């Protein structure tokens, strides 16, 4: 096989890269959009495994791959930064309203005039029930900053309870996770669901397991596994050519560059291939 990168599908998307020597790297949608990694061709992970242990955090790993909805809490009511981009193609489920003028009623469908009068005002801000943040995905860990105790951990689907916790501690911002049903699938979010992994350590130690069954790692063997599977020349190199084909396929400037994957790398490949999921761009 020859090396670089390769998007494809069987509708379930896939992304594959193959070096000259060294790990095959495959990720693949499944029929709930979940999205899973393969290393050496070996059983699927759920897909965030890799990120956690290239040391990214499950509120990093969320702001990699969605944007956010700020509310804020205040007046003891609750509020919305307002893009009004984001309600194009909905119902109105509660007044839309700013500086004593109600723009789109509840109910009405929302219109791309709708969305002009508010972007001509500068609408940034509106008021909405506590039943519209119940719905969204908490981006960030929140403690109580008084007492310090955990109210909520990133990726959480809020409730009326956490909503009442959240102003009862003082809070003033909630960021969550920007989704929908067609552009902006959550796949990440729903994947870290299924991921049992919590942290770099105990990826690095699930990678180990499924690498090298029966004996449990020393934190020393986890990380040097890991760093020999994609990110030392001695034991995986993409060929000049096959670094080419990658850069060419990913839209980098130079073909020039290293055998060794980077981070930015596997991230990318991941980006393209959700990009592909939500419609923007094709397969090879």
């Amino acid at each position: 096989m020859s090396p670089g990168v390769f998007f494809d599908s069987d509708v379930l998307y896939n992304a594959r890269i193959i070096p000259y020597r060294g790990s095959w790297l495959d990720f693949e949608f499944d029929p709930k959009d979940n999205l899973f990694v393969r290393i050496d061709r070996r059983r699927k992970l759920p897909a965030t495994i890799i990120l956690r242990a290239l040391n990214y955090t499950t509120e990093q790993i969320l702001d990699l791959f969605f944007e956010k909805v700020i509310f804020e809490i205040r007046d003891n009511k609750l509020q919305m930064e307002l893009v009004p981009e984001r309600l194009r193609g909905e119902t109105a489920s509660f007044d839309i309203e700013a500086n004593g003028k109600v723009y789109v009623e509840k109910g009405r469908r929302i219109t791309a005039r709708h969305i002009r009068q508010l972007e001509k005002d500068d609408v940034k801000l509106i008021e909405v029930p506590v039943e519209y943040i119940a719905g969204k995905v908490v981006a960030k860990d929140y403690i109580d900053e008084s007492t310090g105790e955990l109210i909520c951990a990133a990726n959480m689907e809020l409730s009326l309870d956490l909503l009442a916790k959240l102003s009862q501690s003082g809070h003033k911002r909630i960021e969550t996770l920007f989704t929908n049903d067609l552009d902006h699938g959550p796949y990440i979010s729903e994947t870290l669901r299924v991921d049992p992994t919590n942290d770099r350590l105990s990826a690095l130690v699930e990678i180990y397991r499924m690498m090298r069954p029966g004996e449990p790692p020393t934190r020393e063997a986890a990380e040097s596994l890991f760093e020999n599977l994609f990110f030392s020349e001695d034991r995986y190199d993409l060929s000049a050519v096959g670094r080419m084909k990658f850069n060419r396929s990913l839209l980098r400037e130079e073909i020039e560059g290293s055998g060794i994957l980077s981070k930015d790398d596997i991230i990318d490949v991941m980006k393209k291939l959700i990009d592909i999921r939500n419609g923007k761009g094709e397969v090879d």
